[PDB]
């Protein structure tokens, strides 16, 4: 069937790609480790390219549905009420993060911020002696960079194989503004979180 | 023949997609449903991507036999002249909502504005416990927000199928300011409507 | 071969578009014959998408080539340098007028302007009881608009098959700051032709 | 096999139409050499368009794989730190010139900056009567625009085949602010190229 087995060709250039440049053996069997996992997460099926297919309301649905977890498992997205889910539903990037690696590291520019659906990450200090926390699922991380207006606080690095949900900065504080009572919660954390490390 | 035969596949894909991630009943019969509809009303052709062969003129004046009906409908579109039709017809972006589906929510940041080619709607307080209207062909909605600088006012529910022609908020105010006889109008009625409500 | 073979199917699909929503037959055979031009004139291939493939020094020597008429027809383009002829040879985007067909209208606020390759157009006042000009081969149209900081000031009207390269607003007005002598011409004829009509 | 397959493909229509506008002789063996060039050093692969497969870290961990000489060549970029170049790795953009071809020109206001991976330059006063360098593996050139901001300050003319990085004006601009002492360095080697010249 149709991507069953196009997504088993996609590899097939990917792979000749890589020896052909001569990828290192560690960053290929990361590459081929990514897409299995791709293969078995989400069938390595364009969700992207089939919503497209949809007009608002229905992809509104479908996203609703599909990704209906991570609204669960987060107590922030929960009792914010039917308004700010579907407000926000369809800006969470579905992202893919290796065991191991590099999510964010401290100093850096970016302020987007990433919700865990599956999987484990570490907070660690800039030298990376110090582990802050271990963060999983309902739980958040990158917060800190646009409320505390500030660089990176921090590296975060995946412990595991990580499902997780990317949230732009323009939306971000787009839907802080928006929602002040939540907006409230994050900062306090924010800050709890800052008057330690 | 040719999408005849390339609309009846994409369906095919779509709907693989929603088997795969197990989509509820109700949403995969809606689904359905919009494309059966999208495939009797404009063959699930891509009007999109057939006009974008053709140079400007040709396309305006393909534009305008494909969408006259619109024009006619809306006491407001005709009178108007040559000049304002012409200015706005490729702005009108053709779109289909199911019934009961919500176009919009009272208390959205939205401004974009909404005329109806075929269906009804309803207009609905923000509890939906009161019905203030019901809109059909040749009426449209959506265009007290940008006029009284507010979030939406009502909630605009589809009674039927309609197909929508949808103005985005740009243009909307491009228009408005260039054509200010018929900015008068619907500030007129946009303030009728919220000294009711 | 290829699309000798590629265009003679596009053409395919959109007459098949045409018949399913029932074009006029006067639009029908404009389009048909907007297309046996275009098939004739550049044998319908994507020079827009052939260029793609090369880089700036390559595509700017070929673009150079295949659209040397323009520059040598237009006397305030030769003389003007190597200088001028580089700046601007990549930003002339070539379009396609059939007889009869509009391409400016008096008290539209566009500006966009337009060189003349072949063919030739009329110049008419607002209720088109006026003939201002007959303007062909190495003379332009559309400057008066952003000299002015005006509304398209007259009527235009392909008298004939019009090979037209268009230069955008943005580009104009980079091109007129960048060159004064050039600007200086373009201006008083711009005077020249108000203080006339 | 497959694109070993589809870049002997892509000169077939590129030539075919090099043929039907006639282009001069010397400029189809320009981009016939182009090709053979990128074919041979590149394998003519859309490292574009492969790279785009891949998530964040793994496209950086593969750009820093097959992009690894320019960081190792230029003095600067090496101990300038992990930071920068994972800040930068991603805005290389590779570009080739054929031998002779002007880079950039005296007097042009163009920013982007150029780093040279393979080849050799030499930098030429706007008349060319006058040489003030070569310019080779290690070595960068094009920086002066924006440091200096002021319009191209003379002319680079590639003297072999060139394997050169661009590095827009914005990235470029964010890269100076971001570091100061590798912006101290730039900042006075330009100073230090304008009290020659
Ligand atoms: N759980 C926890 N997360 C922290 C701490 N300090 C910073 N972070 C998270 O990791 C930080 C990563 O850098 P940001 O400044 O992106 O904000 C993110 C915070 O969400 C801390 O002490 N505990
Ligand atoms: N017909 C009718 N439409 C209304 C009324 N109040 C709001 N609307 C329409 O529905 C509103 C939807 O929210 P907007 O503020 O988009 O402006 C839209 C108006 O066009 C009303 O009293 N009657
Ligand atoms: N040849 C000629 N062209 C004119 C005259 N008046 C306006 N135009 C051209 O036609 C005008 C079309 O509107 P613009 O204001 O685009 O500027 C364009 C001018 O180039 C005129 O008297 N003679
Ligand atoms: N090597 C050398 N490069 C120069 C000199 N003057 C200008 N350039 C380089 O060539 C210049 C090209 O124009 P820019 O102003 O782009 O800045 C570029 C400089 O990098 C010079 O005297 N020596």
């Amino acid at each position: 069937d149709a991507a069953k087995l196009l997504h088993r060709e996609r590899m097939e250039r990917v792979t000749a790609f890589l020896s052909y440049k001569k990828i290192s053996p560690e960053l290929q069997r990361r590459i081929l480790e990514y897409f299995d996992y791709l293969w078995e997460t989400r069938r390595g099926y364009e969700e992207r390219e089939v919503l497209k297919e949809l007009p608002h309301p229905l992809r509104l649905a479908v996203a609703m549905e599909i990704h209906g977890d991570v609204i669960e498992k987060v107590p922030l997205f929960k009792g914010a009420g039917e308004d700010f889910i579907r407000d926000i539903i369809l800006h969470l990037e579905p992202v893919i993060y290796g065991p191991g690696e590099y999510i964010i590291r401290a100093g850096e520019l970016g302020s987007d911020v990433y919700f865990i659906n599956r999987g484990s990450v570490e907070v660690l200090s800039a030298d990376e002696k110090t582990r802050y926390a271990i963060l999983s699922e309902g739980q958040f991380f990158g917060e800190m960079a646009l409320i505390l207006r500030a660089p990176r606080t921090a590296t975060v690095r995946a412990r595991t194989f990580c499902d997780l949900y990317r949230l732009d900065k323009e939306t971000f504080d787009r839907i802080l503004s928006r929602y002040p009572e939540i907006a409230a919660q994050i900062q306090e954390l924010a800050v709890r979180r800052k008057e330690e490390l």
